[PDB]
C-alpha cells in the first residue's frame, strides 16, 4: 500500500492563506498540482476522490492489500465525536499534503527557467491554513475567483480556471445513488438554495456576520480546557465552560456547507471533496499545536467509540496506542496518537513559533499565551472610555497589572442535546428580539450552534457499550454586555437579556424543526484575578449562577 509518511524535505512551515497567495510560485504550483491530482482518474490511490473518500463515501478500504483483511464497521474512516479526533484529521492532512507536493515535485520538472528556484519552491511546499478565527472572510482567491493569475512554464503571468472553488466528479460514484440532492449534483455546491444553486455571495455576508462569534469561540477554545474530554470531542463533560476544537471545527463546516438546504460540506460524507476542506483541517490541526504550547502532558485518554468508524466498530476501546486507519508509518504497522505530539516528524511546523524556534516549554508557553491574547483577545477601550470593557480585557485579553484583585462574571449560552435524534444537519441561532425579528443585525446577532453531522449508527452486536452521546455548545455573551451595562452583576444582567428578549430558533434547511432533548441556559461563573496573576480562576466564593426562564422560541 501507500504508507504515510509527509511532505519530503527539511522542516518547512504551513503558510497563512493572506501570505501563500501573494507569493507567486507557491500559489502557481498549488494551482497546478490540485489540478493535476484532480483530474486523475478516480479508481488511482494518488488521487483527489480517493484521497476525500476516506473522509466518508464511499465504504470502501483504501490502500488495501490483495490478502484478505475485513471491515470491522462498513461506514467513513473519519473519526468524529472521540478522543481521536484531532490526531487523526492531524495525519490526514499529511498524507494529502504528501502526495500533493508529490504530483507539485512532478510538475516543478516541467518548467523551464528558474529550474533551481521553481524545484525547490516545490520542495517546500505546505498546505496552506484559513485563519478563520482571526480572517473569517477569506481572500478571493479561494472562494470567489473563478479564473487566477499565476506563472506559466515559460516564466509568463497566464490566467487559469481555479480549482480550489470546486470538484467535478468523473463519474458520480454509485454509493451515492440513494443520498438525495448529491447523486444529481455534478460539482460540490457551497451554500446553495432551494433551487439547487451556489449561493457564494450569502455566504460571503454571512461570515463576515459571523467573524465575532469565531473570534470568541476560537480565543476561550484555545484558552479554557485543560484535559483532553474537554477538548477534543463533543461529547457533553463536566466541568466545561468553553467550546471544543470539534465544536469549532464544526462551525467552519456548517458555515461552508448549511445554505437553504444542505450541501457537500455540511455532511461527513461528502465534506472532504470540497476543497476548502484541507484549507479548514489545516488550520485545526494548528490550533491542536497551538494548544500542546498552552498545555504540555496533555494528550489522548481512554475512551469509547461512540458513533463508529470505518477503523473502529461502536463500542471499542480507544486510547493513544489506537490504529489510526487507514494511515500506516510502515507496511506492517499504523500510526497511533503517541508519535504525533511533534510536527516535525512530519516534516512541517507553523510561523506561529517562529519567534521561540529552539525554546524551553516554559518560554513557548508564555510566548504563546502572549500571542494569543494580541491575536484572538478581546482589545481594551481606547483612552478608558469604558471601564467594564477595560475589566473584560483583563479577563479574556491582555491583562494590565493591578494592584488588587479583580473580578467579574463570565457569560455564556451553555447548550446541550442528544446527537442522532434526527437524521439532518440544523443550527441554532441566538439573537436579540428588542428591535424586531425580521431583519437580520449586525449588532443584535448574538451567535450560532451548528451540527455536523452524517451517518448514523443504528445497532451492533447485541453489545452493552452503545451509549447515546451527549453533544454540548457554547456562545459567549460577555462582549455584549460590556456595550451596554456597566456591571456584570446577575441582577443587572437579568434585566439586560429580560429587557432585549434574548432569544433562539432551531432552524433545519429553511423551515423550523424541533428536538426534545435540547435544554438551554445562561450560566455566569464568578471568575477572579489575583494581583499577580493573569489566567483567570474561579471564585469559590459565590456560586455558579443559571438562567433557564430567559430564552425564548421561536418559530
Ligand atoms: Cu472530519
Ligand atoms: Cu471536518
Amino acid at each position: 500500500l501507500l504508507a504515510t509518511v509527509g511532505p519530503t524535505g527539511g522542516v518547512k512551515n504551513r503558510l497563512d492563506i493572506v501570505d501563500f497567495v501573494r507569493d507567486e510560485k507557491f500559489f502557481t504550483l498549488y494551482v497546478r498540482a490540485l489540478q493535476a491530482i484532480q483530474d486523475k482518474d478516480q479508481a488511482d490511490y494518488s488521487s483527489f476522490f480517493q484521497l476525500s473518500g476516506i473522509h466518508g463515501l464511499p465504504f470502501t478500504p483504501w490502500a488495501k492489500p490483495k490478502d484478505t483483511p475485513t471491515v470491522p464497521y462498513e461506514s467513513g474512516y473519519c473519526t468524529h465525536s472521540q478522543v481521536l479526533f484531532p490526531t487523526w484529521h492531524r495525519v490526514y492532512v499529511s498524507i494529502y499534503e504528501q502526495v500533493l507536493q508529490e504530483a507539485a515535485k512532478g510538475i516543478a520538472k516541467k518548467f523551464t527557467v528558474h529550474k533551481k528556484e521553481w524545484a525547490q519552491a516545490a520542495e517546500d511546499l505546505r498546505q496552506p491554513y484559513w485563519d478563520t478565527g482571526f480572517a473569517l472572510v477569506p481572500p478571493d482567491e479561494i472562494i470567489k475567483l473563478e479564473q487566477v493569475k499565476i506563472t506559466n512554464y515559460d516564466g509568463t503571468k497566464i490566467t487559469v480556471r481555479n480549482p480550489i472553488l470546486r470538484y467535478s466528479f468523473h463519474p458520480i460514484d454509485p454509493s451515492f445513488n440513494g443520498y438525495p440532492n448529491f447523486d444529481t449534483w455534478r460539482t460540490t455546491v457551497r451554500n446553495p438554495d432551494a433551487d439547487k444553486k451556489e449561493n457564494i455571495p450569502a455566504l460571503i455576508a454571512k461570515l463576515d456576520l459571523e467573524a465575532d462569534s469565531t473570534r470568541e469561540k476560537t480565543y476561550n477554545m484555545l484558552k479554557f480546557n485543560a484535559n483532553w474530554e474537554a477538548f477534543s470531542n463533543h461529547g457533553e463533560f463536566d466541568d466545561t465552560h468553553a467550546n471544543s476544537l470539534e465544536a469549532v471545527h464544526d462551525d467552519i463546516h456548517g458555515f461552508v456547507g448549511r445554505g437553504a438546504i444542505r450541501g457537500h460540506m455540511t455532511h461527513a460524507l461528502f465534506a472532504a471533496f470540497d476543497p476548502i476542506f484541507w484549507l479548514h483541517h489545516s488550520n485545526v490541526d494548528r490550533h491542536l499545536s497551538l494548544w500542546q504550547a498552552l498545555y504540555p502532558g496533555v494528550w489522548v485518554t481512554q475512551g469509547p467509540e461512540r458513533e463508529g468508524s470505518m477503523g473502529f466498530a461502536p463500542g471499542t476501546e480507544l486510547n493513544k496506542d489506537s490504529a489510526l486507519e487507514p494511515f500506516y508509518e510502515t507496511e506492517d504497522k499504523p500510526w497511533t496518537s503517541v508519535p504525533l505530539t511533534d510536527t516535525a516528524l512530519l516534516n512541517y511546523s507553523y510561523p506561529d513559533f517562529d519567534k521561540v524556534k529552539g525554546g524551553t516549554p516554559d518560554l513557548v508557553r508564555d510566548y504563546i499565551n502572549d500571542h494569543i491574547d494580541r491575536r484572538y483577545g478581546i482589545k481594551k477601550s481606547e483612552g478608558g472610555k469604558n471601564p467594564a470593557l477595560d475589566l473584560l480585557s483583563d479577563f479574556k485579553g491582555v491583562t494590565h497589572d493591578h494592584n488588587e484583585d479583580l473580578k467579574m462574571f463570565d457569560w455564556t449560552i451553555q447548550a446541550s442535546w442528544k446527537k442522532f435524534e434526527l437524521d439532518d444537519s440544523f443550527a441554532i441561532i441566538f439573537y436579540f428580539a428588542a428591535d424586531g425579528s425580521t431583519n437580520v443585525t449586525k449588532e443584535n446577532y448574538i451567535g450560532s450552534i451548528n451540527i455536523f453531522r452524517g451517518t448514523t449508527p443504528t445497532n451492533c452486536a447485541n453489545c452493552r457499550t452503545q451509549d447515546n452521546l451527549v453533544q454540548e455548545g457554547f456562545v459567549h455573551l460577555d462582549r455584549f454586555i460590556a456595550r451596554d451595562l456597566d456591571t456584570f452583576d446577575p441582577q443587572a444582567v437579568h434585566r439586560y437579556l429580560k429587557e432585549k428578549k434574548l432569544s433562539y430558533k432551531v432552524v433545519a434547511d429553511d423551515h423550523s424543526v424541533t428536538l426534545k432533548s435540547l435544554r438551554i441556559r445562561v450560566q455566569g461563573r464568578p471568575l477572579h484575578l489575583p494581583p499577580g496573576v493573569s489566567f483567570p480562576r474561579l471564585d469559590k466564593n459565590i456560586p455558579i449562577v443559571n438562567f433557564d426562564d430567559v430564552l425564548d422560541l421561536v418559530t
